[PDB]
Parts: C-alpha cells; structure tokens; sequence
C-alpha cells in the first residue's frame, strides 16, 4: 500500500511505483486481498429515493447500489456472488478492469461464463488490481443492471495533481420507474423514453411531489478536493458543472491524465472523470448541475433540472441561490483533449480501410422486432448455455454466426478498427462504444457537428489521415461514436481471451449492437487454469440444469 502519498505529493506511491510507472506492465504485489459477498434479491414494490414505489428492483445486499469496492494498487479483489433472484441468471462484469490473463472472471455471460443460476446459485470472482482509479461493476445479464445490480470501484494509487481531500465516488445515473425487462420489450418497437429522474449519489428530488432530497457535498474552505464522477446510466448521457467553479480533470475512466481544467464535462454511459475542485470561492451553497445537450440525441430526463448541492463548511445550510448559466452544448461527444500521463505512440500514416478492420453499424427496420441493431450484417445473440470459452476448451471452432466472433491472432501488436455508424441508413444516433479487456486509443473520429443535424460522413483518406493522431491520444475504455459518422480506435493484443466490444446503451446492446473479439485463441487455452476451467464447467452445468425450468424466454441478445 502507500507510504509516500501525501497531500502535496500525490505523484508518489511506494518504492518503485509512482504516477509515471507504466501500470500496464508493472504491478506492485501487496499480498493483500479485499473480500466482499454479494447477495442478490428481487424486491417487489420497493420505495425509491424520490418517493415513487417501483414495481420491482434487483438489489445487492438490500441497497440501491452494491457496496463500494475499495482497495490499493496491486491488491487482489475477491467477490462471492450469491444469486437469490427468482428466475434470472446473473453475471457481474467489472467495467474498467482489464482482467489480464483472467478472461474467465470478466463476467460476460454467454462469452466467458454461463450465468449463475437463481435461487441460491453462487460463484466467486477474483481479479488483480493492476490499474488505479475509478471504475464500476454491473450485471451483464441482458439489461438487468437497470433494476439495481450495480456499484462502484475505487482502487487507490498516485495522481497527476496534488489534492487535500478525496471526496470519494460520485455515481450519476438515470432512473426509470419501469423495470428493465419491460423497457427492453418497449424499446424493441418504440423509441426510448426520457428517464423519470437522474440520481446523484443515490438521491434526487421528485420534480412533481417535492419528495426526495438533493445530494449534499461539503467542501472544506480553502482545500482541494478529489471528486470521482461516474455515469452508470442505461441510456442517459450527461453534462456536469459546478456553479461559479471550474473542474480540473486528472483522470479519464481509469487512465490518469495530465491536469486539464474545464467549465463542464460530458460523460457518456460508462465513463468516469476524476476531478479536483478547489474550495476557493466565498463560503456558500452552490449548485452542481446535470444538463443534457445534443438536442436529445443521447438522452433526456423528465426532471428538468437534476442537481446536487455543494455546501461550504461554515456557511448557512439552505438551497443555493445562484442558478448560474447553462454550460456549452457538448453535442453528445466526449473531449479528445485529454493526454494520459503514461504515454503511448502508434503509427496512423499507414491505416487503410479494409473489410477485416471495419465494423459497420446498422439499424435494421425490416424484420422483427422493429429496432434491431447489427454489426457487419449481424445482430449479436450469445448462448447462455454454451459461452465462447466452452468452444475454446473443447477444441471447437464452429462458432455460430450470431456470436459475431472477430478473431484477432496478432501477438502483442496494435490492431486498428474503424467503426462506421450507419452512414447509409434513415437516421443515425450517437453510440457510446466500450471494450472489455483493454483501454483503446482514440485515434480520431468524423468532424464534430450537431448531434441531431443528421449529417453523414464516410472515412476518406484524402482528408482524414491528416485528422488522425497517434501521438499519445486519449486512452480509455469508453468513447463516443459520432452520429452518422465514423470512429477509429486501436488496442494492443496483450491479453488473450474473448472480449466484448459493444455499445453501452442497454437498449442497443440488448438489440444486438456488439461483437466478440476472440483475441489470440491459441494462447488462450494454455492460460486457463484447471480451477477456472472446472468452476466454469460447474456453473455451466448448474445453469444448463436450471434453464429448462425457467418460466420465461430469452427476449434479446442476452448482453
Ligand atoms: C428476469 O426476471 C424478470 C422479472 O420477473 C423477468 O421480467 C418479466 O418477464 C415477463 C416475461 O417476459 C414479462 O411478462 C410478459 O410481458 C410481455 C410484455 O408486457 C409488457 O409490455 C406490454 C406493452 O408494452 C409495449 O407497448 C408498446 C406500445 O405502447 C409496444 O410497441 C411494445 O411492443 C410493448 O407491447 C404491457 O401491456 C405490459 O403491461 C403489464 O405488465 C407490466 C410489467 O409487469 C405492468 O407494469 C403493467 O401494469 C401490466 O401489468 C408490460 O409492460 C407480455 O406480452 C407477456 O404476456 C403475453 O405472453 C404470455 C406468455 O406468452 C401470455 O400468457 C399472455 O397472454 C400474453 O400474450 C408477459 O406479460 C414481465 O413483464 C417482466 N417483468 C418485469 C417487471 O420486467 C424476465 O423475463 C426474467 N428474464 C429471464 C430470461 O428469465
Ligand atoms: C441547476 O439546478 C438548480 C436546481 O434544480 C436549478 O434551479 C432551478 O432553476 C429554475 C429556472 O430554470 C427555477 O424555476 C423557475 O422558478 C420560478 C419560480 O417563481 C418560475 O417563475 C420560473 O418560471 C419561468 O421559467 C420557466 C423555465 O424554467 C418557464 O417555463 C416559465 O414559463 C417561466 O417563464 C417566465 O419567465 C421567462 C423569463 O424569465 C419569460 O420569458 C416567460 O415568458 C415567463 O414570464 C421557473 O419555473 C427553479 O425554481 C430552480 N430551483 C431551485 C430549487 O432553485 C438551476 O436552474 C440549474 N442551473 C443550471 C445552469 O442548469
Ligand atoms: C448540507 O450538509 C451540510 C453539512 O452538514 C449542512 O450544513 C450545516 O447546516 C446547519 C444548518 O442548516 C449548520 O448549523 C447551523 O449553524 C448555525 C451557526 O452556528 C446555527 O445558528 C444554527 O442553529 C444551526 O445549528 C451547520 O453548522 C452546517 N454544517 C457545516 C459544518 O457547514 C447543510 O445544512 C446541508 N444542506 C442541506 C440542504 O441539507
Ligand atoms: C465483416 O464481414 C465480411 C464478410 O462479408 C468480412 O469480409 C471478408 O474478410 C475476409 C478476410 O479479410 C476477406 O478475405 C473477404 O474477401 C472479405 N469479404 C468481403 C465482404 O469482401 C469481414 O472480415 C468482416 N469484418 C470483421 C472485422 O469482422
Ligand atoms: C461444436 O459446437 C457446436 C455448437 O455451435 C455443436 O453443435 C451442436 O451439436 C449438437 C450435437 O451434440 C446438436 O444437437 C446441435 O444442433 C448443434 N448445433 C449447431 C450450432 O450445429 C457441435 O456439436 C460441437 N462439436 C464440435 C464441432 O466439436
Ligand atoms: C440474502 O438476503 C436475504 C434477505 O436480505 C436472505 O433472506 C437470504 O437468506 C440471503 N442469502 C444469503 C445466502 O446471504
Ligand atoms: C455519496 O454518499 C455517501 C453515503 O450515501 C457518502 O459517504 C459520500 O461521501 C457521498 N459522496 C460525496 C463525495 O458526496
Ligand atoms: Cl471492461
Ligand atoms: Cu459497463
Ligand atoms: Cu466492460
Ligand atoms: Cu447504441
Ligand atoms: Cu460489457
């Protein structure tokens, strides 16, 4: 753990480990393990934080969110998940945790494991904390995490800027009264709805009844505070800001970045931002605002002004008085100005669009249901009863077309992927793309234009090769795919396994927007221990025995 990490020197951690250490290839071994136990229950007619009683929710240990995972850079995190839901199977994915050589602990049901059966099923996840920062976890059993199976992850380590207080996690999520399975069914033939409310750190005031309450953050006058903001929504994409205050980003997702002071921030579904706010203003109460932009192209809420209160220690304690000015419209796009502390460099002068490096996203309105998302001609649909890893363990290469298997044999090399966002269809929407097992490099994207303008673009070397940047570009696990445009990413094949690459909007991945990167399959088998294998077969045997008795059918892709 830490020894030299002080308020005025956060760059220091322990001998041989600091903010400049390449955390991707060097990990401190503390020999320490942090354990947790997740009890999943299905609660009917549960009263929410704003006053409304939801029809049904799924909770980890009876709370709106699971427990905050907390550990030090280099420790081992272990979580026993006991599934006490009535019918649903379940899987907990650790969003942001690359799972280096531990693919079978990724929590991607139908891909790296069968779901943990209901009514008592259990399985223990175990992974090493090889990266420090802020992340989160959630179910991957369809849109289940929309009912409550979600929580945060805080792995301590160095920082690119000194600060006095670490305020901790600050999850911002959209909140719907209807249940995930109902919304999934609804979104298969209807446009997605606005969120009934937006929760800031678990709470919110009902805009109709006045019930509920504002999240209350207390700043220590004169001190610099670290705030870890996350967006754990199923659809809503946010914009945040603090009246009369700026924010200095020091981390994008779980990647530390050079200090970048901003006025507001756009956070896509699944993104995080570690910021340092300085209590240098007059003691008072200020509004922390959540606003939307991009003309509803990436979300909207029925609560016109979701917000929290930042109270200065010592000032009166009422509601803030200054409503402030609306932040700039970020047009459903994240900033590409972030520069990671630990650099990366990849050539882009030699890129060339090809069928095997291009992933065309399309919306198919000709079949059933109405809204079906496809990538390279197919809507993904995994088999909960026979994940891809089972094929790997049985020398079976007959992968069904539905699994959208994109095999990458390259050994520890940079791979380039151009994702095209339905440039030829009726209409295109912004899509937050996310990759399991790695942090990709955002080499570039189509020109920034209003998200609703419906302008289209198609990669054109004559103009775009000049727009690409491979000189330490933003590195992270989630970034925005411009509406009607394209996006060029890159990730190094340093981690054998089956990795999902999907859109994090629940409604979409559910509808099929996803592929499965089968990375270095030949090296994969040799690296799966007898234990992960046996337990894999164990959980799969229990799930296969259960399924036939399930009273419900699988309605979507299962992801
Ligand atoms: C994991 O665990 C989950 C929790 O139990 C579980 O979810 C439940 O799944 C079951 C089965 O899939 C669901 O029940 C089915 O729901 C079907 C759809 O009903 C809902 O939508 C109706 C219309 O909504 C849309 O409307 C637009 C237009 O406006 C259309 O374009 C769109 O296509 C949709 O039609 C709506 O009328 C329903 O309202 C009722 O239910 C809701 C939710 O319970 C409630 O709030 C309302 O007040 C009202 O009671 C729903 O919103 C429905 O078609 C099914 O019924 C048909 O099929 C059965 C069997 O085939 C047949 O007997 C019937 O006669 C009928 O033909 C059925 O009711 C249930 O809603 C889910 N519960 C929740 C809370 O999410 C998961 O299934 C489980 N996962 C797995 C894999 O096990
Ligand atoms: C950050 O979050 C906080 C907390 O949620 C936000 O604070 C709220 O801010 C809104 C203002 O947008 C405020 O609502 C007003 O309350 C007044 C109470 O009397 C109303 O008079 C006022 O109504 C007018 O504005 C509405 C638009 O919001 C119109 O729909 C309505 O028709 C009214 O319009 C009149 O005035 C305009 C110009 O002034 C004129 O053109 C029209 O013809 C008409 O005459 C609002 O309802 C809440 O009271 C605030 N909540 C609290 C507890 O303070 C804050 O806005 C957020 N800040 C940012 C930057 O997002
Ligand atoms: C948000 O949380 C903060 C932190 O607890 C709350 O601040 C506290 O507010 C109360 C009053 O609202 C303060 O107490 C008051 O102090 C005055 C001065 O001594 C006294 O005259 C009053 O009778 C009362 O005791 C308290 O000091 C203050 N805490 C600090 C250290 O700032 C705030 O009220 C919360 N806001 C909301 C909307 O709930
Ligand atoms: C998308 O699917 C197409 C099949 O239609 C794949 O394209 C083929 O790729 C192989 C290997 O590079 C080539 O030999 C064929 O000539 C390609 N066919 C076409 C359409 O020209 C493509 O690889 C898939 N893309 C991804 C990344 O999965
Ligand atoms: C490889 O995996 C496939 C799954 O895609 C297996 O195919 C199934 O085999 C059973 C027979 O035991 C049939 O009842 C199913 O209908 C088959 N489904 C498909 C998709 O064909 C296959 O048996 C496995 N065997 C290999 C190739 O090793
Ligand atoms: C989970 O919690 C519920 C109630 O909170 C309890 O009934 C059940 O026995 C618990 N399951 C386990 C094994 O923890
Ligand atoms: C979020 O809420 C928890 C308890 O509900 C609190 O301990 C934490 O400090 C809050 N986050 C911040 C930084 O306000
Ligand atoms: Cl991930
Ligand atoms: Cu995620
Ligand atoms: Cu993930
Ligand atoms: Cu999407
Ligand atoms: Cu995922």
């Amino acid at each position: 753990e830490p020894t030299c990490n002080t308020p005025s020197n956060r760059a220091c951690w322990s001998d041989g480990f600091d903010i400049n250490t390449d955390y991707e290839v060097s990990t401190p071994d503390t020999g320490v393990t942090q354990s947790y136990v997740f009890n999943l229950t299905e609660v009917d007619n549960w009263m929410g934080p704003d006053g409304v009683v939801k029809e049904k929710v799924m909770l980890i240990n009876g709370n709106i969110m699971g427990p905050n995972i907390v550990a030090n850079w280099g420790d081992t995190v272990e979580v026993t998940v006991i599934n006490n839901l009535v019918t649903n199977g379940t899987s907990i994915h650790w969003h942001g945790i690359h799972q280096k050589d531990t693919n079978l602990h990724d929590g991607a049901n139908g891909v790296t494991e069968c779901p943990i059966p209901p009514k008592g099923g259990q399985r223990t996840y175990r992974w090493r904390a090889r990266q420090y920062g802020t992340s989160w976890y959630h179910s991957h059993f369809s849109a289940q995490y929309g009912n409550g199976v979600v929580g945060t992850i805080q792995i301590n380590g160095p920082a690119s800027l000194p600060y006095d207080i670490d305020l901790g996690v600050f999850p911002i999520t959209d909140y719907y009264y209807r249940a995930a399975d109902d919304l999934v069914h609804f979104t298969q033939n209807n446009a997605p709805p606005f969120s009934d409310n937006v929760l800031i750190n678990g709470t919110a005031v009902n805009p109709n009844t006045g019930e509920g309450q504002y999240a209350n953050v207390t700043l220590t006058p004169g001190k610099r505070h670290r705030l870890r903001i996350l967006n754990t929504s199923t659809e809503n994409h946010f914009q945040v800001s603090l009246v009369n205050h700026t924010m200095t980003v020091i981390a994008a997702d779980m990647v530390p970045v050079n200090a970048m002071t901003v006025d507001s921030l756009f956070l896509a579904v699944g993104q995080r931002y570690d910021v340092v706010i300085d209590a240098s203003r007059a003691p008072d109460n200020y509004w922390f605002n959540v606003t939307f932009g991009g003309q509803a192209a990436c979300g909207g809420s029925l609560n016109p002004h979701p917000a929290a209160i930042f109270h200065y220690a010592g000032a009166p304690g009422g509601l803030p008085t200054d409503e402030g000015t609306p932040p700039v419209d970020h047009q459903c796009l994240d900033t590409l100005d972030v520069r990671p502390v630990v650099p990366r460099s990849v050539p882009v002068n030699s890129f060339v669009k090809r069928p095997d490096n291009t992933l065309p996203v399309a919306l198919d309105l000709t079949g059933t249901p109405l809204f079906v998302w496809k990538v390279n001609g197919s809507d993904i649909n995994v088999d909960w009863g026979k994940p891809i890893i089972d094929y790997i363990l049985t020398g079976n290469t007959s992968y069904p077309v539905s699994d959208n298997i994109v095999q990458v044999d390259a050994v520890d090399q940079w791979t380039y992927w151009l994702i095209e966002n339905d440039p030829e269809g009726p209409f295109s929407l912004p899509h937050p793309m996310h990759l399991h097992g790695h942090d990709f490099l955002v080499l570039g994207r189509s020109p920034d234009v209003p998200a609703a303008s419906q302008q289209r673009f198609v990669f054109d070397p004559a103009v775009d090769l000049a727009r690409l940047n491979g000189d330490n570009p933003p590195r992270r696990d989630t970034t925005m795919l411009p509406a009607g445009g394209w996006l060029l990413l890159a990730f190094r094949t340093d981690n054998p396994g089956a990795w999902l690459f999907h859109c994090h909007i629940a409604w979409h991945v559910s509808g099929g927007l996803s592929v499965d990167f089968l990375e270095r399959p030949a090296d994969l088998r040799q690296r799966i221990s007898q234990e992960d294998e046996d337990d894999f077969n164990r959980v799969c045997d229990e799930w296969r025995a259960y399924w036939p008795t399930n009273p419900y059918p699988k309605i979507d892709s299962g992801l």
